[PDB]
This record gives structure tokens, C-alpha cells and sequence, in this order.
């Protein structure tokens, strides 16, 4: 079931090894939108699916008149998302370039439906979303959880632990709301939200004589909208519910880049999204240090870049792996027959490198996200 | 040679200026793209122009039927010619997806023709060109005199040199490898030379108790290319003169597909897009270091994209600017005559109180020899080789 | 059949044998084409035999009018032909001095006919030969395992491994390709690979918060090779290798003077216009004068003058290793016993008798292959499984 270059290996010492590991100077967590379907979100599947259900009209002059797709992908559920986006993308830019007005108006809304639902699929509540004590919901007994942990696993002089979101939900504010808890992002100020580097370089300690974590939102913001006019800013979630919003998806008005979020492939047609090399940027510096640690949950395969940088520098002695995914065995029978997509080469690939300084482990019902939880143990005073 | 208000000013001051602002941790140095023309440099604007003028029986279909430019657009320059071919790019997927095949062999023709129209011109060295190194000509002898300006101000225990080309042929790195010195154009690698990001951010040094230096394409590459690798491959020439440069060069009309990476196209594709955001990325966050001064040159700011990028880029408290104008004279004029947005704003730029920005308008001083020799300076070797070759028979 | 002493050791005695020595200040290896037979390619007894019964004229005036061989050996083969490339060599200067002309031309024929099939030898693949993504196939799996091995071992303070080939393909270049790792042989460049004695102090620093490499020293030259009047080596793909040097075997026939540079020939003053040559012998004694440093030998055809006179010279040093994994060793040491021995078989005789423990000669048979070599060497265990 589990194969290490032909040799075995127990959960037993791997417990040693997390618990040995997280001492390092560098500590983190590589996760993405799987997190967000734990707190009861919404899959791709589902919102592909929604979006279908509720517009066959499109689908159907897709299917007949241009032929994007055929009839048999929709059968085995084998349609892509991103892809869908990008092509509307480019034939919306060719359209306007050339004077098209019949394409435009039907163009205008595949766009401005596909990222209205994109933001509807982000909340995670409804209508809910504009209510109050985030932090007191039951249903993040996760984050609540992880965040403390994450930084619980510390003594005086060691570093702070990263979280790695990918959703566009404003949930990890939530949790520590909850716990009084301050996943620093940079920004400074309540009625005022903005960047400034500096900011990143604050951390909490005792006067008299903390808990706390940081945050990369890699995957834009749900509430940073750029007005083109070099500005940022931040509305809560319940303020937000009503002012530009409610606007933009009641008004049913031209549809642009009104709020910054990119879930297509195509993603510098519009650039002026400036978190993106920020971010990425920080994430390419992170591995430059040894004696390095790393954990991955809740996230697929099919990140060009990220999976780059990945094993970029996986040739290092010290940043490892601890890479799950249950549906290994069967991307590995289907490789068997010539080959996959790009999501099934990359993770055959990943799990294929010769190296010991990652494994995969595996087996369906041991591999939940509840058993991830379990692993971590609790501090001992005296090892 | 900056005149400010009709009074004479001395080069020596500038010059020391520049010294002192060179032995900063972080300087860099950029070439333009004219510099070239006067050593039989092309331009594309040219080649696009005659060979529409040779070929006015396509323009119709050009403008009316697809409107990626206008007739004033076209004539007037004002049109990235790089971007309507990238846009081509995808509208010959729309043909195939619709089936549209008339127009699907009118943009094929028109690439084919485009790409053997640039390329056959660009070739510069005739059958030898998979030769490599051909740098040794003495066209570019002087050249070198420059090169030997950078050597001499570099002492020991300091940054070491960085360099930027601007120009998408190796004829001047073919040169400054020539030189004898160790270069890396983003790749590591002698068969199969491919992408790595972390040589971005790595160095060089002795494990026992040196100099290493990167050269930045600012202009992606004739070689890099894609064999369905999935990834970024640089050789030398001759291969490339092999694979499929062959065709481009030879074949009338001969296109295949969405294969090769250049020169900016596919940006929709996965497999291109990664590499030039890496690319655009370090360009706009190097100059993220303490004690920094940058040089920007030849740029007109015409460009939505990267007017906005320059603008947001103003984190730096470190930057200086200085603009070669040769026409400043017929700026002027034109502005006295009441007419003239780009002339405008830089003559406004000119006519303020601003001693960080520095302004040359001297017409015949602006020339190549003369920027070179501006540069500071401190203050037969192959002659006899051929009579030892030829007095041993 | 194991004696040692009339004595035995046992596993954990190996194991931590293996750890010291790679734990030292310095590891060593040697390559060469010995258990080079089970990965699909070709070995030179089917070449000598296509030689022999392709060339008729040849072979017939050796027997006959030259006789410069013997038919009994040519009949059992096992005759060598390296003393006949000197004995060419030799033939074709006295032949040149003298003023002969039809000797010449004979001779120049008998070189180049040899010199294409010397080079015919080294592809292992076929037409496919000329592509790029060349570490792609399943003949690269033990190389990519031991250059691991060999570049993980050195923790801080531990120098990367120096890596000896003795063959003619460049496998070992080609699974390099696809791990990123570039085993820095002693050239680097992209256009011009140029030889710089400074080049062995270069690797890779996390300068601001991948640093793999080895030493492959080439004591064979190359055959990806071609030698210019620039007196300087530029350097080709596999593909453009194929394409613009190598296709004088069909085309065109016996045109080769001196442009790829590799000699099975045992004489080293022949071919005395290198002088790099005795830079490589001055890194290998460099080699030779630490302690705690290792040479492994695996490959090794016992067929040098040079380096094995600088390897008995050299044993003497307190730390230096000599070791080899060669099966038949009860065969050879009975034969010698009997009256037999070859060139230099009692030579390596000999070293195994030497009265040194720094040296000792373990066996076994099948577990005496490349691939056990390969698979011997482990990876540095810092976080994994301790003791205590
Ligand atoms: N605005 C910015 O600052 C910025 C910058 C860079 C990138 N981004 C965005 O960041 C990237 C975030 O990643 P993403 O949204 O494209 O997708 P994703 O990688 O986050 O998720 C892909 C999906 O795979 C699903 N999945 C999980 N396990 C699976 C399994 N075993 N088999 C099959 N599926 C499984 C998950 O439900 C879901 O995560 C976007 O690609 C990109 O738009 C934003
Ligand atoms: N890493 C790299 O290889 C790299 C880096 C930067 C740019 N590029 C190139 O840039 C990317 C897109 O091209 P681009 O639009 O950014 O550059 P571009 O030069 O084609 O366009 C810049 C703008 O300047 C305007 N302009 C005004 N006056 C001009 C003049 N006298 N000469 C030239 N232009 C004038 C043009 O209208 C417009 O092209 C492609 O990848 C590639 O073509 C590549
Ligand atoms: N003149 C120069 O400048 C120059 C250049 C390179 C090498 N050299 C040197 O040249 C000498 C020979 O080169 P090498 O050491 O790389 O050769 P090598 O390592 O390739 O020897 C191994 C080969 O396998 C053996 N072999 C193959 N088939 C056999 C068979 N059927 N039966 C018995 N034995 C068989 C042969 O002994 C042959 O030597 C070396 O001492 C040394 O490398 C000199």
C-alpha cells in the first residue's frame, strides 16, 4: 500500500519526526482550497455544476454552434473550469477588437455570471455572512484549533508559523476573532486598510518582565477592489454586503475587474493585480534557510507555479514534504495505460523522486482530515 | 553637455557625479535598442512597413474584417505589430474552433511571411551562421574597447558586475562570452539548458578560504524553444539552425502550431506565461536593495500596462532618469507653433526645476562614440600571429 | 569461498565501514564499462567479431603477410587489439620517415577504419540517440540513485565526491540532466566550454534567506570531442554531435585526422601534445595525498601504467583505499598458481597479498555487481532513525 524505496516505515516515529521537525527554525503548513470544503464550502464540482444547471441555454449554443467541448466530457463530468474562463477571456478581447456588438453582449455575460457566482460560491454562510460573532461560530473548530496549536508548539526564540490559504472566504480572520488571536497580513489600522511592508515586522511579547501566526493570502482578497486608481482597501463582511456588492450583482451593469480575483488561468490580461508577485515573491524566499519544515493538506495539483517553486528547491537537505493524496492508486492505474493529465504526471512525478526527503503516505480512510488533526501532539515539557 | 536655461555647464562635474554613484552595492547598466542601428541593426517597424507596402492586396482584409488596427493606426507607428501577431496567435484557435478555414489560411500566410520576411534579414553571418562564437569579427572591435571600461572599475571586495542586454540575438553575447568570462542567461546546462527560478537568487564563492556576474535578456531569445518538453530549452546555434530556424529561414510557407516559445506569444498558454512573469518580476524587484541606482533609457512610455507598472514601482527613493533628446530642437519649435501628448509632457518634464533629472539635447554629442568616450577611463596581438602561420610551410 | 584471515565479519562490521568511509573528509569511486552488459547496449566482443569476419583483406594479410597476430589467438579470441593500435601507430611513423608509399596509404586506411568503429561503440540506443530530455529512460534509475547518494553524504564541513569515468558514453552526464544536477567534470559553459584550474572551487550559496555537484574526472578525454585548430574544445549535444562529426560512418569513409580525442591504446607518450593530461594525473595525486580519502574501483579493466604505478606508489599512504569488485577472483589466483596470469592480473594479485589491512578484497559473486555498488552507498540519516 505504502511504498518508500522498497523499504517500511511507521506512523509511530513519524510522530517523532513531526514533533523533532516543527523545533526547527522554520515552521508552516502548504494547504489550499480542500480546507475551505471542511468548514462545509463548496467544490468545484458543485459550482460547475450550478453554473450549468442554471444557464443551459449557453451550454447548449456552446455545444452546437462552436463545438469548445464535446458532449462526451459533459457526460463523464470531465469539463475543466479554469479553461472555460480563459477561452471566454480571449474570444471577449477578439470580439472587441473587432467591433463584434452581437458577440460582446453575449460575451458580457458569460464573464460577469462566471465571476458573480464565483463570488456568491466564496461565502461560505449566506445570508448569514452579514452577521455578527464570526468568531463565535461552532464550525471552525479547525482554524480554532490549528492556529493555537501551530503556535503552541514554541519556546522562547523560534519563528512565527504560516498558514496557507487559497480561498477567497475571509475565514481565517474568523477563528481568531474568536480566540483573540491576530493572524498578522500586514494591513494596520480598522476604519483604513492598506500595505505597507514595514508593517510585516511586528510581533507580539511580554512588557511585564503571546499567540499569533502570519499570513499569505495567495489567493487574492474577497474585499481589496482596485478602482484603477492605485488604491486598496478592506470592508468587513457585513459592511461589504451592502455597498458595492450588492451593487455590482443587483445592478446587472457592465462587468469588469471590479474586485481583484483570478480564477482562470489567464491571469495578467488585467495587470494591475500587484498580491500575486508580492506574495509569490515572499513564498520564493521562505525556502531559502535550512533546517526547514512543511506540511501539505487539502490542496489538489494543478498549480503551474507553486509546484514549480515546489521542487525548485526541494534539492536542499532540510525543506521536506509530507504529501498526502487518496487518489494516488488510482492515478497511478491510470498512468499505467500511457499517461494522464498535467495533475496526474506532476503527483506521479512528485511521489517518484528519489529522494528521501519526501514520502507519501496513503490508504483512504486513515488519510482524513480529522487523522491530520490527531497527529499533531501535544508539547512535553520534559522529552 | 546639459543645458539648463542657455548657460554652459562642465562634463567633469557629471562625471564625477556618476563615479560616486557607481560604487554603490547595486548599479546596473542598460543598452538601447538604437545604439545597434549604426552597426547594420534592423528594425522591425521597417521590414513591417515595406512589406505591406509591397503587399497592399492583403490590407483590406487586414483592418475591415478583423479591426485590430486602423489605417492611421498602421501608418502612424502607434500599433504594437509583436501584439496584433499575439493576437493572431489566438485567433487562429477561434478559426479552428469555429472551422473558419478561409481565415484560418489568411492569418497562416500572413505569420509565414512575416516570420521569413524578419528572419531572412536577421541571419547576418550568411551559410556560416551555426559557427559558434562568430563574435571575433572585427565589425564589433570596438565594442570591445567598452567591455574594457568595466573590467578596470571593478576593486576588489564589491558587487560584482551585472549586465543587461536588451536586444533578442546573441550577437553581442556570442562577443561577450567570446571575452572569456562565465555568464548565465537564467538557464545551467550545456545539452539540454532549461529554466530554474532558484538561480535567481544564488551565488558563487569559494568553500575553502569568486566573481560571478548574470546577464538579463530583456528581450526573451531566438533560441528558447519548446520540443514538447514541457519546459524551456537553450543550446547553441547550430542545432537551432538544425531543428527549425531551417524552416523559418528556407520554407516559403510552412507553419505548424502552438509549439515554440517566442517572442512573448502564448502568454494564454501555461507553458510561456510562468517564465516571462518570473522574468518581469525580477526586472521590476531588483532594485529592492539598500543603495540602488537605476538607469532607464530609449523607453517612450507609451504603454498602458507598463506606464501603470513604472508608477507603482516609485517605492524606490533612489532613482535617477537621464534622456537623450536629438530632436529637442523640433520640440521646441513645435511647441513655439502651439501644437504638439507625449512631446508635451517631456517638454513640461524639461521645463522644470528638478536636478535628478538629467537632459542632453545636443543633437551630433548624443552619438554611440560619443556616450562611450563620456565614460571615464583611467589616467598587435594578432599581427604577428599570421606571419608565424605563414612563414611555417 | 571467503577467507579473510581464516575469519568472517559480519554485516554491522560492512555497515559501519560504509558510514566511516563516507563520513570521512573525502569519498571515492571509479567507472568503467565492466558490468556494463545488462542494460540493453552493446559490448566490444560483438564489434571485434563483425570486425573479423567483415574485412576480409585485412584479416588475411595479417595472417598471411604481415603476420603481426596469430591465428590460435585470433581463433580463441582472445587477442587484444590496443598493442595493435600502438603497433599501427608505430608503422604508420616509420612508414612516413622512410618515405614508403603504398604503406601509407595502407596503414592511414587500417587508423581510420579503426578509429569509426572505435567511436561506433558508444551510442546504446540507436537512432533516437539525437534528442534532448535525454534522462528520460529506464537505463538512467542507478545512475540517478548513486549521483544522489554520492551529492546528499556531505553534511556541513563534507566537500562533494570525485567521480572517475572510464568509458566512452556520457550515461552518467545524461541522468545528471534530469535532476538538476550538473556533475561538474571540469568544463563549464554553454557556448565555449573552456578549461579553467580555478572551475573546481565554484557551487552554488543560499545567499539570501539546491547545492549539489561531484566531480566526474575524465581521464578518457571524450567522445563528445572535436578538436579545432583553436587549440580549444566547444562542446555539442548528443543530436548535434550526430549531426555535424559522426556522420562520416555512412556517408563518407576514412577522412578522420585528430578531431575526437580518446585512445584505448595503452602508450601515453604517443599521444604526448596534451599537457591538461598531467593536470588530471596532478588532481588525482592531489587525491592521493589526504588522509581519511578512499578511491573505489568498479569498472577497472587492470590496463593502466601511469595510474596504477601512481596507485602502488600511493598505497603507501596511511588512509588511501584500494578496493575492487571483480567475481572472478578464485579463477584468476588458481590460473596463477597453475602457470598462468595475464599482463597485469598479478598485479592486482599481488595488491590483494599486500600485507596492508588499509586494503582488504571482499567478494561474493552476485552480490558484486554495479548495482550493489550503486545500492551500497546510503543517504544521510540526521533526522531519520538514531540510535540511543
Ligand atoms: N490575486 C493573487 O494574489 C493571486 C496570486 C497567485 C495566484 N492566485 C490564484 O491563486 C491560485 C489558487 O489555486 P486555484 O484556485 O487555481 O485551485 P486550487 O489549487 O486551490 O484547488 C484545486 C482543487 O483541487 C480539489 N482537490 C483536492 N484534492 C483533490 C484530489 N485528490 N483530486 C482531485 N481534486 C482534488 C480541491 O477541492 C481544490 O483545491 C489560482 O490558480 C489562481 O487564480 C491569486
Ligand atoms: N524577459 C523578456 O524576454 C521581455 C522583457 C520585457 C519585454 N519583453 C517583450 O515585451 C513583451 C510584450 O511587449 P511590450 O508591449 O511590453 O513591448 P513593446 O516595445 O512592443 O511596446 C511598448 C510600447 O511602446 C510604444 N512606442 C511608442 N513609441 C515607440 C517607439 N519609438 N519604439 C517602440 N515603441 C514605441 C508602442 O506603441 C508600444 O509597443 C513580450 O514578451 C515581448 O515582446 C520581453
Ligand atoms: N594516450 C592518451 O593521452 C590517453 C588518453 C586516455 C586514456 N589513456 C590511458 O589509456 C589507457 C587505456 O584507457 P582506459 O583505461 O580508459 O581503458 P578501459 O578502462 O576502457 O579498459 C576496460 C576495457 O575492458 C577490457 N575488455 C573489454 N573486453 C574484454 C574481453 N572480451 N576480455 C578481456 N578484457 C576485455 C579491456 O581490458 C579494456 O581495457 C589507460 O591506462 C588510461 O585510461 C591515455
Amino acid at each position: 500500500s505504502i511504498y518508500q524505496g522498497g523499504n517500511k516505515l511507521n506512523e509511530d516515529d513519524f510522530r517523532s519526526h513531526v514533533y523533532s521537525l516543527c523545533q526547527l527554525d522554520n515552521v508552516g503548513v502548504l494547504l489550499g482550497a480542500g480546507a475551505s470544503v471542511g468548514c462545509g464550502g463548496k467544490t468545484m464540482k458543485d459550482v460547475w455544476k450550478s453554473f450549468k444547471q442554471n444557464y443551459p441555454e449557453l451550454l447548449g449554443a456552446l455545444i452546437d454552434k462552436y463545438l469548445l467541448v464535446s458532449q462526451i466530457d459533459s457526460d463523464n463530468n470531465l469539463v475543466n473550469v479554469e479553461l472555460l474562463i480563459d477561452e471566454a477571456t480571449k474570444f471577449l478581447s477578439v470580439a472587441k477588437t473587432r467591433r463584434c456588438e452581437d458577440e460582446e453582449e453575449e460575451f458580457r455575460k458569460i464573464l460577469s455570471s462566471l465571476y458573480k457566482e464565483v463570488t456568491k460560491a466564496a461565502l461560505l454562510t449566506g445570508e448569514q455572512f452579514r452577521e455578527k460573532n464570526q468568531g463565535k461560530k461552532d464550525a471552525f473548530k479547525y482554524h480554532k484549533e490549528l492556529i493555537s496549536k501551530l503556535i503552541s508548539n514554541r519556546q522562547p526564540g523560534q519563528s512565527a508559523p504560516a498558514i496557507f490559504t487559497t480561498n477567497y472566504d475571509l475565514a481565517l480572520e474568523w477563528a481568531a476573532e474568536d480566540l483573540g488571536i491576530q493572524l498578522f497580513n500586514g494591513f494596520s489600522g480598522l476604519h483604513t486598510r492598506q500595505f505597507y511592508p514595514q508593517n510585516f515586522d511586528l510581533a507580539f511579547r511580554n512588557v511585564n518582565a503571546h499567540y499569533h501566526a502570519y499570513l499569505y493570502k495567495l489567493h487574492g482578497s474577497l474585499t481589496w477592489y482596485q478602482n484603477d486608481s492605485l488604491t486598496v482597501n478592506e470592508v468587513s463582511a457585513s459592511q461589504a454586503y451592502d455597498e458595492y456588492i450588492n451593487d455590482i450583482i443587483n445592478k446587472d451593469d457592465f462587468y469588469r475587474g471590479q474586485h481583484l480575483i483570478y480564477p482562470g488561468a489567464n491571469k495578467y490580461s488585467h495587470t494591475i493585480g500587484f498580491v500575486y508577485g508580492e506574495m509569490f515573491r515572499r513564498f520564493g524566499e521562505f525556502i531559502s534557510k535550512p533546517q526547514t519544515a512543511l506540511f501539505i493538506n487539502g490542496f489538489g495539483f494543478g498549480d503551474y507555479h507553486i509546484n514549480r517553486i515546489i521542487l525548485g528547491a526541494l534539492l536542499n537537505p532540510s525543506f521536506h514534504v509530507v504529501i498526502y493524496y487518496p487518489e494516488l492508486k488510482e492515478a497511478i492505474t491510470k498512468v499505467s495505460k500511457g499517461g494522464g493529465s498535467e495533475a496526474e504526471k506532476a503527483i506521479v512525478t512528485l511521489k517518484n523522486m528519489a529522494f528521501n526527503q519526501v514520502t507519501v503516505v496513503g490508504g483512504g480512510s486513515k488519510a482524513y482530515f480529522n487523522s491530520f488533526v490527531e497527529h499533531l501532539p501535544y508539547p512535553v515539557l520534559f522529552p
